[PDB]
C-alpha cells in the first residue's frame, strides 16, 4: 500500500492520472519523482522547468554542478540527484526529443532507467515540448517499465485521449 490516490489503474504496475505533477509530489512526497530532463541538465521550461521552479533554482543548482563534474549526460540515460521539497530524490531521465531530430528508439531505453527503482511518480517521456506523440510514449511505458509507475498527465484532454484510446 501507497499514498498515491486517484489514479486509473492501466496494467499491474502502471497508473495515470490527470494531475500537475509538481503539485502531485508536494502532496505525496514520494522516494522518487521523474524529471523529463535534457543531456545538460538545464531546466528551462516544460516539466523540468516546473519542477526547478518549485524548488526555489535549487535543482539547477545542484544540476550545474553536476555536469561540470561528470559532463552530460546520454540520451536515453539518467541519473538520481536530490528531490529537494518535492521527494526523496529525482531520476532526470533524457528521452530522445523529437524537436532535435533524436532516434525515437532510444524512448525504450529512457523507460528502462525506472526499473532501478521500485516506485515512481513520473511523467510521459518525450511528451509535451519533446515533440514524441504521448501516445506512444504511454505503450512504450507499459511495455518496458516493469517497476511501479504512477502517471501525472497535466493536459486534462490529453488525459482523456490516452485513457479512451489505451489498448
Ligand atoms: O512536461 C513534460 O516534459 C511532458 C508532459 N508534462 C506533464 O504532463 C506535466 C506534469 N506535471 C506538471 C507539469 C507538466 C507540464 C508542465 C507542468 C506534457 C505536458 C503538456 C503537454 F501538452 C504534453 C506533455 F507530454
Amino acid at each position: 500500500v501507497n499514498s498515491f490516490s486517484g489514479y486509473l489503474k492501466l496494467t499491474d504496475n502502471v497508473y495515470i492520472k490527470n494531475a500537475d505533477i509538481v503539485e502531485e509530489a508536494k502532496k505525496v512526497k514520494p522516494t522518487v519523482v521523474v524529471n523529463a530532463a535534457n543531456v545538460y541538465l538545464k531546466h528551462g521550461g516544460g516539466v523540468a522547468g516546473a519542477l526547478n521552479k518549485a524548488t526555489n533554482n535549487a535543482m539547477q543548482v545542484e544540476s550545474d554542478d553536476y555536469i561540470a563534474t561528470n559532463g552530460p549526460l546520454k540520451v536515453g540515460g539518467s541519473c538520481v540527484l536530490s528531490g529537494h521539497n518535492l521527494a526523496k530524490h529525482c531520476l532526470h531521465v533524457v528521452g530522445p526529443n523529437v524537436n532535435k531530430g533524436e532516434d525515437i528508439q532510444l524512448l525504450k531505453s529512457a523507460y528502462e532507467n525506472f526499473n532501478q527503482h521500485e516506485v515512481l511518480l513520473a511523467p510521459l517521456l518525450s511528451a509535451g515540448i519533446f515533440g514524441a506523440d504521448p501516445i506512444h510514449s504511454l505503450r512504450v511505458c507499459v511495455d518496458t517499465v516493469r517497476t511501479n509507475v504512477y502517471l501525472a498527465v497535466f493536459d486534462k484532454n490529453l488525459y482523456d485521449k490516452l485513457v479512451s484510446s489505451f489498448l
